[PDB]
C-alpha cells in the first residue's frame, strides 16, 4: 500500500503564491514510485498549477467538485471540467462542507461514483464529532459514512479510492488523535471495506488520517499499520513543511 | 441608468470552449459606456478568461464566492482571490445556491458586504417560488431578500450594486414572466431601495430580470422602465446568442 499524502490548502493563497509554492516543491517531492504527493488547491489556481507541475510528480487536486457533468448548478465545477484540466485528485465530503454547505452522505456518494466515472481519484472524508466521540458512536458514524459513500462501486474501483478518516474535533484544533487510536478506527474502516468489498479491496485501499497532523508527527501516524498517509491542511501551506510531510513516506 | 447584461454559464464548459467563447465575443460586444457586457464563468476558467478579455469592454465575473478573505472553508473561493485575478463581478444568492447549498440571506448579506469591501460588483439575486408566487408574496418575499442583502451598505455603494430579480419558476423552465409583471416587481424592489437608501440610490441602482430571457424577448424586458437588463443563463452559452442579448442593451 503506497503511502499518499495530500495537502488541503483550503481557502488560502493567491495565484502567485500558489505558483511559487509548486515551483519550490515540485523538484524535491519524493519519487512517484515511492509516495503520492498531492496539493489540493482552490479552483482558481488549478489551471496554472497543473502546468507548473509540468512533468513533476507533484499531483494537483481540487477541494470539491459537483456530482454532475454539466448543468444548472450556479457556482459548481464538474468532474468533466476538472479532468480536462489535468486535475487527478478531489477531496470529497470534507466536514467543512458537510456541516456548512449541506454535503449529505448522498451527495458524497454521488460524487464518488462521478469521480470514478470521470477518472479522478477521490479522497473521501469521514469522521465523527466531539459529541459522537464522547457518546461512543465513533465506529458507527465512521462506518455509515464509509458504507454510504462507497455505495455503487466495484471492488476494483474501491482498491483505488482513498479514505481520509478525520475526527472533526482534530481539524485545525492542535489536538491530534493518537496513532493507536486512529489506527483502530482506520482498521475498523478497512474492516468495513472488507465486509462490503472483500479482502483484496480492503488490503488495497489506502486509508488516511487527517486532523492536526504536523511534520513532527506524520512519522508516528504513518508507522501505524492501518494508516497509509495523512491528509494535511494547515501544515501544507508552507513549501518547506509540505516537503517535510511528503518525505515522511520514507522518501 | 446604463443597462447591464450578464450571462451565467452555470456549470457548463471546458477551458477550451470557454476561451474561444471570449475570443469570439470580446471584440464585438457593445462599447462599455453603452452596455455593461458581462460573462460569469466557472472558477476554473476565470484566470484565462480574464487574461484573454483584458483590454475589451467584455467583463468577466464569478458565479459565487465566500465572505471571508482567508479561512478553513474547503472548496470555497474568496473575494481577495477573485479581485487579485482581475475578476470584476460576482453573482450572490442564486436560487440554485440558496435551495441547494445552504445560501441564506445572512450569508448572502455577508458576501455583499464582502464584495464591496473587496472591490467586486455584486449581482444580488432575489425571487419568489411558485408557491409564494401563488400565495401572493412576490412583492413581500422579494422585498425582504433585498432589505436583508443590502443591509450594511451606504447609499453611495447601493448605487453600485446590481440586483437581479428572477422568479425561481422561470429559471430555465422556458416560462418567463411578462415584462409588465417583472417591471412591477423590479419597481417594488426599487421602492425598497428608495425607502431604505433614499430616492437617489434607488434611481441609480440597476435591477435585472432573470428567468428564461431569450435573445428574442430581452428587448421586451429592457423596454420596461424598472428593468435595467437581464441575467441570462442558457441563452448566454452560445457566442452568437450572447452577442444578440448584449446588443439588445446597446440601443
Amino acid at each position: 500500500r503506497k503511502p499518499i499524502i495530500a495537502g488541503n490548502w483550503k481557502m488560502h493563497k493567491t495565484l502567485a503564491e500558489a505558483v511559487q509554492f509548486v515551483e519550490d516543491v515540485k523538484g524535491h517531492v519524493p519519487p512517484a514510485d515511492e509516495v503520492i504527493s498531492v496539493v489540493c488547491a482552490p479552483f482558481l489556481f488549478l489551471d496554472r498549477l497543473v502546468q507548473a507541475a509540468d512533468g513533476t510528480d507533484l499531483k494537483i487536486g481540487a477541494q470539491t467538485m459537483h456530482f454532475a457533468d454539466q448543468g444548472a448548478y450556479t457556482g459548481e465545477v464538474s468532474p468533466v471540467m476538472l479532468k480536462d484540466l489535468g486535475v487527478t485528485y478531489v477531496i470529497l465530503g470534507h466536514s467543512e462542507r458537510r456541516q456548512m454547505f449541506a454535503e449529505t452522505d448522498e451527495t458524497v456518494n454521488k460524487k464518488v461514483l462521478a469521480a470514478f466515472t470521470r477518472g479522478l481519484i477521490p479522497i473521501i472524508c469521514c469522521g465523527e464529532s466531539l459529541e459522537e466521540r464522547e457518546a461512543g458512536q465513533t465506529n458507527a458514524v465512521v462506518a455509515s459514512q464509509v458504507e454510504k459513500a462507497l455505495a455503487g462501486l466495484t471492488p476494483e474501483q474501491v482498491k483505488q479510492a482513498v479514505i481520509a478518516y478525520e475526527p472533526i474535533w482534530a481539524i485545525g484544533t492542535g489536538k491530534s488523535s493518537t496513532p493507536e487510536d486512529a489506527n483502530s478506527v482506520c482498521g475498523h474502516i478497512r474492516s468495513v471495506v472488507s465486509r462490503l468489498f472483500g479482502p483484496e479491496a480492503a488490503e488495497a485501499i489506502r486509508i488516511q488520517y487527517g486532523g492536526s497532523v504536523k511534520p513532527d508527527n506524520i512519522r508516528d501516524f504513518l508507522a501505524q499499520q492501518q494508516i497509509d498517509g495523512p491528509l494535511v491542511g494547515g501544515a501544507s501551506l508552507e513549501p518547506a513543511s509540505f516537503l517535510q510531510l511528503v518525505e515522511a513516506g520514507r522518501h
